């Protein structure tokens, strides 16, 4: 790659030096180098060049956004010399969009693409870029029109397919999304073994009603997107027992079982209140999970944060549930009520963690026509009784009943998380 020109090369037998004194590590060293040959050769596109990629790296290091800031003006900067080398033009515009993206400069970045483009007509992989930018500011019309010039000129380019996929899979395009996505992976190529566009492929091909999800699920497992086949949420702890259906015993919290299941029309009691009294405090679920049918929830505890205008029309509920930190105290889970009526299907689908086990409380459940499957196991609920799967594992749901069913979902930390553990893991 042809980083030097005429005017840089005569004193390029000093740059080595400062790339080195980088390279070595002492980036102190190379900050100031660089620095004092801005000011002793200040037209030099590589001398800018180097000031900024040592900043880019000390920024790295003491992990400052400030500092990083200022690399991206001097990658700017490089780009205001003449006779800059397109190699190195390219390069530093590169990276500033890239350091843009990383700070949350979206449309910042979106802009350096669309200059970058506007230099490099013909650079392919700078388009698929810019559609990126635009897919980042939520641009998907834009993003769609850059992906079709692309494939409109290379038309196997695995990364434009697996993005014009998704761009279709999000306009409802969803059986169009699926061979986009399928050969824009198989293509091998740059930017296509990302495990969003199996998870894309795979829910597209669910949607649809096409058994080879599991197949690209089971791939995506070997490519390390997924913990297994059935097992495919994003945000993991290593080391907790994986299995999609618990017993009380084996998950420990026997106590949290026996006072849901011996105080359950009190459970049930409340929420049916709030259900006659205060319906709309029971919410629409994820309308994107939501295939069909009437599918609402009530929610006590929200990631170790109680709701306390709820916690007033459930009260005795709430008080219940004080007792028990492994539920109230999970910042990764859950406490609500949950009504889903007849002709409701949920899509198959995971949680977003491995580290909580979801309870389900039944409380008026018909008495045909309503069951959950959870990986291969299809089972159903019983009106005083727990349930308890581990929801990252691929779960589905059908209300093929004659009335309502109303359950309380209630989610306890991995029973394997320690302490310190369920201590200092982020929420979500
Ligand atoms: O508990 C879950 O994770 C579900 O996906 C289903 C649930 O919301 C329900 O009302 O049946
Ligand atoms: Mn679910």
């Amino acid at each position: 790659p042809k980083l030097l020109n005429k005017f840089d090369k005569t004193i390029k037998a000093e740059l080595d030096a400062a790339e080195k004194l980088r390279k070595r590590g002492k980036i102190e060293e190379a900050v100031n180098a660089f620095k004092e040959l801005v000011r002793k050769y200040p037209q030099s596109p590589r001398a800018r060049y180097g000031k900024a990629q040592c900043e880019d790296d000390l920024a790295e290091k003491r992990r400052s956004n400030e500092v990083l800031r200022g690399a991206i003006e001097t990658y700017q900067e490089v780009a205001s010399l003449p006779d800059v080398p397109a190699d190195l033009l390219k390069l530093s515009l590169k990276r500033r969009s890239d350091r843009q993206q990383f700070l949350g400069h979206m449309r910042g970045s979106l802009l350096t693409l669309q200059r970058l483009v506007q230099l490099f007509p013909n650079d392919t992989s700078l388009k698929n870029d810019l559609g990126v930018g635009y897919l980042l500011i939520g641009d998907n019309d834009n993003a769609k029109k850059v992906y079709e010039e692309v494939l409109s000129v290379t038309p196997n380019d695995g990364f434009a397919k697996v993005h014009y996929g998704f761009i279709l899979k999000a306009q409802n395009k969803i059986a169009e999304s699926i061979p986009y996505l399928k050969e824009g992976i198989e293509s091998g190529d740059p930017g296509t073994d990302d495990g969003r566009f199996y998870f894309h492929l795979g829910d597209a091909m669910q949607r649809v009603g096409n058994k080879e999800a599991y197949k690209w699920y089971e791939l995506g497992h070997k490519r390390g997107h997924f913990a297994s086949v059935w097992q495919r949420s994003l945000y993991n702890v290593n080391g907790l027992k994986a299995q999609p259906w618990w017993t009380p015993k084996e998950t420990g919290y026997t106590e949290l079982v026996k006072s849901l299941e011996r105080n359950w029309k009190l459970i049930r009691d409340e929420g049916l209140a709030v259900m006659d009294k205060a319906k709309g405090l029971f919410l629409p679920e994820d309308e994107n999970l939501r295939e069909k049918g009437d599918w609402s929830q009530f929610t006590l505890w929200q990631q170790g944060r109680r709701n306390e205008n709820a916690c007033k029309g459930a009260p005795k509920t709430c008080t219940l549930l004080e007792k028990f930190p492994e539920t109230t105290g999970c910042r990764r889970g859950q406490i609500k009520y949950s009504i889903m009526h007849p002709g409701t299907h949920v899509w198959p689908h995971t949680g977003p963690t491995n580290c909580r086990l979801r309870m389900h409380l039944g409380l008026v459940i018909p008495k045909e026509g309503c069951k959950i499957r959870c990986a291969n196991e299809t089972k159903t609920w019983e009106e005083g009784k727990v349930l308890i799967f581990d929801d990252s594992f691929e779960h589905e749901v059908w209300q093929d009943a004659s009335s309502f069913r109303l359950i309380f979902i209630v989610d306890v930390w991995h029973p394997e998380l320690t302490p310190q553990q369920r201590r200092s893991l982020p929420a979500i």
